[PDB]
């Protein structure tokens, strides 16, 4: 029993983490056997940040140039390539606490674990997820830039984000391992902005299947919805469009509990409309949206 | 910018993980040099009855894909310590140190000794941890890290009737009125820990949020009258001069932002949230805050 946002355990992200510093610029880099990947910014100074040629400032250094620190250890760089919006250092020395990994590109919704890291070095570990906006409410302070999103599955590490910026509203930006960006945004101190964010309906659905696996029932009711129906009045939540693959994810939940989808969303519909009454759900006052179907099946039944 | 929950790095507590199986029983181990810490009811009571009957061989003690060999077996407490041949080589700096209610910790969730999930809770005031377990969980630990020393604090050993967790420190004390059987057992009435509050409040105005401050503030004695009409922890001179650091860094002085709390309280907070809580969340310490807000490394 109990429901909390759980993190995966970081010690195979830890052995991973390390310092790269170009110039006065220092962030985390993330050591994979002999690479080292890390955003293209650092090889950007405050002033560059505008309107950088990272081609043109890239080709003016040398593998010297870049300090890569692995703990007590000063790795030498043998090579670099930049490869979209993340800078591979090729190192002389294959990281031997390298995990079973790959690398993956989420979809809004998807949760991870953050290692946020400052100088290499990790402290702390928590709970992420992809806003529909492209964005995550992270907890990153400057020097956070390289700290990387990840899920474990199984023994394997599938590292799915890198943190690169913080947007005006607090939240932040970043790119898959591949160097994509996440959204619509740029390595660049342009005037860019934060699409107005929506709540995760799937997720939210999940985690009233949580309560109900726990044992809290109260916000069901005897009705039903169409699809179509519980979208139009979603909607003016601001809640993400339900779709059918959404639908079938929750299946499972859904057969486990013995309440249909469209069942759950009704009750749903009812909570967006009389908000909590005083009540809690899981001990949360709000809808909570990051967790996944996915998170609650594992976090319920293991 | 950004304030969420966050738990410490585990990878030095995940070195430590092994299974331990006694007959039917298997939970989960710490293997710190050549011991290996587990609830002493894996052999499930009279436990000194229990443990006699028993053999070193009669725990099969499994670090990864490797069975340790048990050379002793002695009790502390609720606490079952065995001895093993090797020594962990993954053993951390560690310390033992039992942990008062309030006092925050990451919890390391284990099953059959390995590491699932990482989460940070905080030790009710009525002794119990509002954690997240499933059968197979006990023997999962909770810590701290003060540089590069990991402070052991908690074991898991039960689940109580509402959901609720039950645990020993490393030495095998129980935090609570709990005992280690299947017996009646239920967590006393709990409280809001009033300077975790405090220290959230400091969070959420370091973050941006003020529309909760007031011009008012209040004498220490006033706002434990109040707070104590809402099941609030009494708030002492040591939380206000703990509170001091966060105090200075936003200009709020720990009385004025009492008078920001007395007032969420008798009114609460009218559709609004503070760092997306519409609950006051009490499970930040002021250190906690401070660490997250200044970026403090392991
Ligand atoms: C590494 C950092 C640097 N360090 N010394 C020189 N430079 C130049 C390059 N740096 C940046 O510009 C990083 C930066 C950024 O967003 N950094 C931060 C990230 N996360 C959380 C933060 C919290 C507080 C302050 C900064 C934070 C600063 C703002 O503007 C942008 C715009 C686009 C991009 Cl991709 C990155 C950034
Ligand atoms: C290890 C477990 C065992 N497994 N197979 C044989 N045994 C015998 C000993 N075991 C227990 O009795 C453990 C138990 C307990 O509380 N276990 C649990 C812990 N955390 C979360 C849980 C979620 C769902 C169900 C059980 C959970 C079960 C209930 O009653 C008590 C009462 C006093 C004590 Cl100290 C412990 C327990
Ligand atoms: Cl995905």
């Amino acid at each position: 029993s109990g429901f909390r946002k759980m993190a995966f355990p970081s010690g195979k992200v830890e052995g991973c983490m390390v310092q790269v510093t170009c110039g006065t610029t220092t962030l985390n880099g993330l050591w994979l056997d002999d690479v080292v990947y890390c955003p293209r910014h650092v090889i950007c100074t405050s002033e560059d940040m505008l309107n950088p040629n990272y081609e043109d400032l890239l080709i003016r250094k040398s593998n010297h140039n870049f300090l890569v620190q692995a703990g007590n250890v000063q790795l030498r760089v043998i090579g670099h390539s930049m490869q979209n919006c993340v800078l591979k250092l090729k190192v002389d020395t294959a990281n031997p606490k390298t995990p079973k990994y790959k690398f993956v590109r989420i979809q809004p919704g998807q949760t991870f674990s953050v290692l946020a890291c400052y100088n290499g070095s990790p402290s702390g570990v928590y709970q992420c997820a992809m806003r529909p906006n492209f964005t995550i409410k992270g907890s990153f302070l400057n020097g956070s830039c390289g700290s990387v999103g990840f899920n474990i599955d199984y023994d394997c590490v599938s590292f799915c984000y890198m943190h690169h910026m913080e947007l005006p509203t607090g939240v932040h930006a970043g790119t898959d391992l591949e160097g994509n960006f996440y959204g619509p945004f740029v390595d660049r101190q342009t005037a860019q902005a934060a699409g107005t964010d929506t709540t995760i309906t799937v997720n939210v659905l999940a985690w009233l299947y949580a309560a109900v696996i726990n044992g809290d029932r109260w916000f069901l009711n005897r009705f039903t919805t169409t699809l179509n129906d519980f979208n139009l009045v979603a909607m003016k939540y601001n809640y993400e469009p339900l779709t059918q693959d959404h639908v079938d994810i929750l299946g499972p939940l859904s057969a486990q509990t013995g309440i249909a989808v469209l069942d759950m969303c009704a009750s749903l519909k009812e909570l967006l409309q009389n908000g909590m009454n005083g009540r809690t759900i899981l001990g949360s006052a709000l809808l909570e949206d990051e967790f996944t179907p996915f998170d609650v099946v594992r976090q319920c039944s293991g």
